[PDB]
RNA sequence: CCUGUAAAUA
């Protein structure tokens, strides 16, 4: 169409008043769309009204469109109350469907950010029986997370109530762990208790899972300002990591949990873990065996990071023994003859010097 | 080993 051509072969520019014929067709076009987005951020109310009153009947369709969905979003960002209310009233009865669409879910997500608190819950209530389905969906899990971020959890009882029995499963799912992380962050002390109870028998599996290990890390980085349940669970995580320090350190996923353990654990919790790897004295340190924790760790692709980490978080008396042991390991390999130049040794080398 | 993990748009 001619107007679209007058746009591209010119970018004395056009403005929103120039396209009163062809807004919908401008919105469904990539270039037309970026144009409208740009004008909406700086146009007076009158020009915004004219565009809106023209495309409003096709809001749902635009919400689903690859290029149009941004134009709908800009109306939540730069729109008037009257305009926002109108779009919301077109969403009523359609939450689930929109939330599952690849593009419209982005509009829904933007809307929750901008509409009034009552309209948020009003829309989200439509998902009250589809929560599990929403969390497993590639598009719906983000709407769920957004809902948790924008609405007070007291207004969202149906989220957790739909999850009980499924919490461990979800904590090892790709999307489930994100939601779980949000429920914990934004949940009441009781919600957190309900969640941590379904996990506290499975910390070993969680620590070594490709998704669950993030849930563990999130619990580890909490402070003792939190509830009675966090404190206890944070201890079982430390205790469990203590009992397995070496094997976890050599684990692709669990090695990250050991790092957070020693990074965010209390003075005692930390010493509990380090006392598993520390050479007994200045002598053991100078002459370690190839099967001592330290050495098994220095030589491992994942464990070397946990060693580096220990160097940093180490107190004077333990730090002392750790450094000398590392220095010693470089010597042996250095002298006797193939050449390695491994990055893990290079890293330990310099940071010691 | 120039060393190591997670989600839907132009």
């Amino acid at each position: 169409s001619p107007l679209l051509e007058q746009l591209r072969n010119s970018s004395s520019n056009m403005s929103l008043k120039d396209i009163f014929g062809h807004s919908l067709e401008f919105c469904k076009d990539q270039h037309g769309s970026r144009f409208i987005q740009r004008e909406l951020a700086t146009s007076p109310a009158s020009e915004k009204e004219v565009i809106f009153n023209e495309i409003r009947d096709d809001a749902i369709e635009l919400s689903n469109d690859v290029f149009g969905n941004y134009v709908i979003q800009k109306f939540f960002e730069f729109g008037s109350k009257i305009q926002k209310n109108t779009l919301v009233d077109q969403f009523k009865g359609n939450m689930k469907q929109l939330s599952l669409q690849m593009y419209a879910c982005r509009v829904i997500q933007k809307a929750l950010e901008y509409i009034d608190s009552n309209q948020r819950i009003e829309l989200v209530l439509e998902l009250s029986d589809s929560v599990l389905q929403m969390i497993k969906d590639q598009n719906g899990n983000h709407v769920i997370q957004k809902a948790i971020e924008t609405i007070p959890i007291e207004k969202l009882p149906f989220i957790l109530s739909s999850l009980t029995g499924h919490i461990y499963h979800l904590s090892t799912h790709s999307y489930g762990c994100r939601v779980i992380q949000r429920l914990l962050e934004f949940g009441s002390s009781e919600d957190q208790e309900s969640i941590l109870n379904e996990l506290k028998d499975f910390i070993p599996y969680l620590i070594q899972d490709q998704y669950g290990n993030y849930v563990i890390q999130y619990v580890l980085q909490q402070d003792q300002f939190t509830n009675k349940e966090m404190v206890d669970i944070k201890q079982e995580i430390i205790e469990t990591v203590a009992n397995n320090v070496v094997e976890y350190s050599k684990h692709k996923f669990a090695s990250n949990v050991v790092e957070k353990s020693i990074l965010y654990g209390s003075k005692n919790q930390k010493d509990l873990i380090i006392s598993k790897i520390l050479p007994r004295d200045k002598n053991h340190a100078l002459n370690l065996e190839d099967d001592s924790p330290m050495i098994l760790m220095i030589k491992d692709q994942f464990a070397n990071y946990v060693i580096q980490k220990l160097v940093n978080v180490s107190e004077g008396e333990g730090k002392k023994l750790i450094v000398i042991a590392i220095r010693a390991y470089l010597d042996k390999l250095n002298k006797s003859n193939g050449n390695r130049h491994l990055a893990s040794v290079e890293k330990l080398a310099a940071l010691v010097e």
